[PDB]
């Protein structure tokens, strides 16, 4: 996994993550794809650091949307979308 | 607008509820909210109605009562009915 792959997977989620509402089907599909790449501990740590940079990338990101994205998409997300996540604990 | 692929993808988490009953999940209610939000114009609503109709007929074990009660169980006012047999021309 690479940070560009992660960015591409999270792109459809930016409207939901910065404006609220509901994640679209495209957003949930991208998150599902990225979750499928974060299997191994090293994949999980790398994807986590990429997701952290991406989260800090988007302005006025709403943490309620980030926290509720896994339940709104039906995913047990192995890498949380946080600006402040310590990826070593993943 | 809305496309049949969007309708399929948003209603997919609802298939367990639509075929077995019970309660709709969080993902199902989220997809139903998204579909409600994409059906803005009356033309969007008729297009969505035909897509949802195809999706409903896709499962031969679909419970029409669960389809009818899905919006209320989710707390959503869905502007397009979910029916296997609806004539989508008669909707507004
Ligand atoms: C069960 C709720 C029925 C919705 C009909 C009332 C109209 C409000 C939303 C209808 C379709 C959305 C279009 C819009 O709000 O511009």
């Amino acid at each position: 996994v690479t940070c560009g792959q992660v960015d591409a997977n999270l792109a459809p989620c930016v409207p939901f993550l910065t404006q609220g509402g509901e994640p679209g089907a495209a957003c949930c599909s991208g998150v599902k794809t990225l979750n499928g790449n974060a299997q191994s501990p090293d994949d999980r740590k790398t994807a986590c650091n990429c997701i952290k940079a991406a989260a800090n990338r988007y302005p006025n990101l709403k943490d309620d949307a980030a926290q509720s994205l896994p339940s709104k998409c039906g995913i047990s997300l192995n890498v949380p979308i946080s600006r402040t996540i310590n990826c070593d604990t993943i």
